[PDB]
């Protein structure tokens, strides 16, 4: 039953598309922008998913199999793949239903992170990763009907306590914290609490389907990918997490052309390509250093309450908040007017604010742009800035106008 | 002696990007323009390389090596290398000379041109390498101070000949057809005569240095990406052409810059990815199946005169001509202007004829240009139409003005 990730991926890309789901964006504006929206998205689905994971194993849908703790994989490899997500434009899951996006960067940063991730596991770069190895924590669970035999550590199996003592605590409480605080608000229709539910639960298809095959493990991207350019370049058979990738790619793509969001695209200058190359090619020396990525440690390996995802997804974050400050440091009148057109997502959000605080009282400010998510995050960033938005306007073909009502 | 070859490969570039050295354009522009600049470059040095290999086979420097006869993939993946040469833009050593230069259409070309050359030799398409492979002519030379032992027929080995005398009579006729014939002219200072001196001088230190390193061949392009990629996904020695093969960029890479053309360069539309991605695909496969490229087979094999490599080389152009229907099928007033910056070569010289026939009397164009080669081939192209360049401006760094008096 190896055509099912591709069943699964399929759904997983959809779920992503038109949830705007990317890790990398998610820890740099709680950060940068104080923006939580994809936070609550993130602690929802790790709750769910929690109480999930635990009850398919239950029954006899899953068998769950926790990533083996190596501190210095899981620390350092961690750290190297939170920098390539702030380089690389997104996170491994997040460029990868990119591709099937348009976009040229999407295409060039996943060419890499392949590649140096093949690098990384059997190629030129297998030094220092064997190196890593003797770092493995012997520490393993023991065969249940939670547990597959030799798996890693948990939080569970380190306190003595049945894994559902532990996992409806936390989830309850992150349901507490995510329904009970304050949320930066868009105006995404597939909104984060019906978008949380379908990720979960195309992960717990994902973890029933591909452990049929004979993956013990939820949804991946590395594993996919190596496995992808193996199979094209030494004719091994395609698996399950090939195929779950492919899926994703397509599944991004059909409803990117549906909602009519799809377009080929440039970044506005040459040198991002070389900017974007080098941040997945970090991503595969990190992702494969850590044994898994945002997904496979992060949404997969965070809700099974396996030490060796936790503390990998921490430097994640170190990473990607690392790179983010060496990084990111009708007639109308219209007083003045900004291009931002071609800009990738931070950046129209960035000037527009930029525009209106270096603005006097009543000024009308223009913002012309051409991505779908920043026409729904601008009208926020200017609410809280005294403003008002005075009318969204549809322009060209995927461009949107934003005329500014300056207060103060 | 492995690092012979990124010095060869860095002499490669500087003699490819001084001269303008593409053999794609150089088969296209025969067909198209009736433009013979860079088949007489390519005639001379073959003439050149004609009497310099057997020269230097006959003291011990080196030996000819012909490539084996098949008639299956000389015939089929020469033309299917022709396809891909009008799409990935470029012949295979002519996008990766361009990718020192800063295209990033090249860069993508690349990335295909070698993964699809490693999936056609052991990967995804081995079994069509497989099954031409049982068409290979047994016809061997022997071990001779001429030809290493084992080797492919020749036009001398058919005939019962030495070497030296078809060496002698074609290169001859070779040499007084080009002095002889009518040439279009350009610009380049590095013209075509002393260029192909120059491009003998670079190939001949290159069989007499790789040969020594243990491979017995001259320069050939498909084979060196391979070896590259072998060493980086599966942790392999590199070797002399695999070195060449980053001399080349590396070369390119400083003639690019001290000249001042470096520039990082993208696409008029993001289209143009997509196409070059193919076209790399189709020369992997192609240059695989044929055995050699336009370097391989053409410039390193033609003057060795071997039989294989003259067949593969009849349908480089007819492929390369099949595609090429597919595809193409200051005070100064300035009456009209025409903006072709960013668009590949031939586009900036065919929109200006373009402009100057749908122009009367008397009206003073302005061209707008950004690639070097435009404004060394747009004046020739202009007086042909009886007109008049004025003057070429500098307008910002890389950019030029071409401002034309056309007449009747
Ligand atoms: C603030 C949160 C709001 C929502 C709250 C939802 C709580 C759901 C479960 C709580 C378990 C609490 C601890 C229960 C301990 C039971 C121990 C047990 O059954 O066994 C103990 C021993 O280890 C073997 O017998
Ligand atoms: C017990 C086995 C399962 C354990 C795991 C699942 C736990 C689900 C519940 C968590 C708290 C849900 C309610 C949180 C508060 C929601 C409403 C709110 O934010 O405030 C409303 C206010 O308290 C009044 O008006
Ligand atoms: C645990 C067992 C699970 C078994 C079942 C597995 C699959 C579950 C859900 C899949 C939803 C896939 C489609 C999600 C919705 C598509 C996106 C959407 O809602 O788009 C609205 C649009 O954006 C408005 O403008
Ligand atoms: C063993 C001895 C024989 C084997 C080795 C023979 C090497 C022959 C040429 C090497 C590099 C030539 C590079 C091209 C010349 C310099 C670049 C040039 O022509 O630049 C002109 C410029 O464009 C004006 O503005
Ligand atoms: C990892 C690298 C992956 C590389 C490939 C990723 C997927 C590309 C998908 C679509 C582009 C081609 C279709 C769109 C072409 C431009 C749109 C257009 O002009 O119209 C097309 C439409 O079909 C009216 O004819
Ligand atoms: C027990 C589990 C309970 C939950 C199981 C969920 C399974 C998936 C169902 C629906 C996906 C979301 C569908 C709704 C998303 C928004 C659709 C919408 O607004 O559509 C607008 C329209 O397409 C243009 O105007
Ligand atoms: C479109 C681009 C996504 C990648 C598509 C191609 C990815 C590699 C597929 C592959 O390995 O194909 C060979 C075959 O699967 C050996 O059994
Ligand atoms: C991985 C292998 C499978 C490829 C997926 C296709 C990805 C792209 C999705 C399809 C392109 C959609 C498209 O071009 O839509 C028309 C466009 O809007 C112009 O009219
Ligand atoms: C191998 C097993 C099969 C695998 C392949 C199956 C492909 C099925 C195709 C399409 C169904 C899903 C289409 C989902 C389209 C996106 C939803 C959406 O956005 O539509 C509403 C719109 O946005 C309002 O403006
Ligand atoms: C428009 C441009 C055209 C350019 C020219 C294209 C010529 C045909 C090329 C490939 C198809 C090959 C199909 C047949 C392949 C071999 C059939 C066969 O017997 O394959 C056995 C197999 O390899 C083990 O079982
Ligand atoms: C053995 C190599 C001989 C090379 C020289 C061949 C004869 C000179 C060419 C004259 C062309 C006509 C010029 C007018
Ligand atoms: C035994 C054989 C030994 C062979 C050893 C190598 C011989 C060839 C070296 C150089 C050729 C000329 C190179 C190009 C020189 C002219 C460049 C030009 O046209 O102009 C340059 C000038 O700097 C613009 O300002
Ligand atoms: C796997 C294969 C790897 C192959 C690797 C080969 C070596 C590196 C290649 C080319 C370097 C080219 C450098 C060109 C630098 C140009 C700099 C320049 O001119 O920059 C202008 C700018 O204005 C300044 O601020
Ligand atoms: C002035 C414009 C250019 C400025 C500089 C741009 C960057 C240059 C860096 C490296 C180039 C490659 C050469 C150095 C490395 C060669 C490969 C090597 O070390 O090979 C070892 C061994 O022979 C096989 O593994
Ligand atoms: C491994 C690290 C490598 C670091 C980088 C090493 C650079 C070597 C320097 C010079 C060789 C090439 C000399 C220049 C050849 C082309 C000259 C040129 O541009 O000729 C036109 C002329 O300048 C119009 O006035
Ligand atoms: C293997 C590839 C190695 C690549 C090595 C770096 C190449 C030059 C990079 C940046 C300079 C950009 C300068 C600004 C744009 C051109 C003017
Ligand atoms: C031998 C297998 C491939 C043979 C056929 C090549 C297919 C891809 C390119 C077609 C033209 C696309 C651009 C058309 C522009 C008008």
């Amino acid at each position: 039953m190896i055509w099912t990730g591709l069943l699964v991926g399929f759904l997983f890309g959809i779920v992503l598309q038109r949830g705007r789901i990317a890790f990398n964006s998610a820890f740099r504006d709680v950060l940068l922008f104080k923006d939580n929206y994809l936070f609550k998205l993130a602690v929802f689905t790790l709750a769910l998913e929690m109480i999930l994971f635990v009850l398919l194993s239950q029954v006899g849908l899953m068998q769950m199999n926790p990533k083996p703790l190596n501190l210095v994989g899981n620390i350092i490899g961690g750290f190297v793949f939170g920098l390539g997500m702030v380089l690389a434009g997104g996170c491994a899951s997040g460029v990868t239903y990119r591709v099937g996006e348009g976009l040229t960067t999407a295409w060039f940063a996943a060419l890499f992170y392949g590649l140096g991730a093949y690098a990384t596991k059997s190629g030129a770069f297998s030094w220092w990763l064997s190196w890593v190895g003797q770092f493995k924590s012997p520490l393993s669970v023991e065969e249940s009907a939670y547990y597959v035999k030799g798996a890693g550590p948990t939080i569970s199996s380190v306190l003595g306590l049945n894994p559902w003592i532990p996992a409806l605590v936390i989830a309850a409480l992150f349901i507490l914290w995510a329904f009970g605080t304050k949320t930066t608000s868009r105006e995404t229709k597939f909104n984060w609490k019906i978008a949380s539910v379908c990720l979960a639960l195309v992960a717990g298809l994902g973890f029933i389907t591909s452990t049929l095959s004979g993956r013990k493990y939820g949804l991946g991207i590395t594993g996919g990918w190596i496995n992808l350019f193996q199979g094209f370049l030494t004719n091994s058979p395609l698996n399950w997490e090939g195929l779950e990738i492919v899926g994703i790619i397509l599944g991004a793509g059909v409803a990117a052309a549906v909602a009519g969001e799809f377009k080929l695209r440039m970044p506005k200058n040459p040198v991002t390509y070389l900017q974007v190359g080098i941040g997945g090619l970090l991503m595969g020396i990190g992702a494969v250093t850590a044994g898994g990525c945002n997904i496979g440690h992060f949404l997969t390996g965070v809700p099974q309450l396996a030490l060796s995802s936790w503390l990998a997804s921490i430097f994640f974050i170190l990473g990607n908040w690392t790179m983010a400050w060496i990084l990111f440091r009708a007639n109308y009148q219209v007083s003045k007017e900004i291009d931002v057109r071609g800009e990738v997502c931070p950046i129209p959000d960035v000037e527009a604010k930029r525009a209106v605080q270096s603005a006097n009282d009543g000024e009308i400010i223009l913002v012309r742009i051409d991505y779908p998510l920043s026409k729904e995050r601008i009208p926020e960033t200017v609410k809280k800035l005294g403003s008002e938005v005075l009318e969204i306007e549809e322009a060209a073909p995927g461009e949107w106008n934003i005329y500014i009502k300056v207060k103060k």
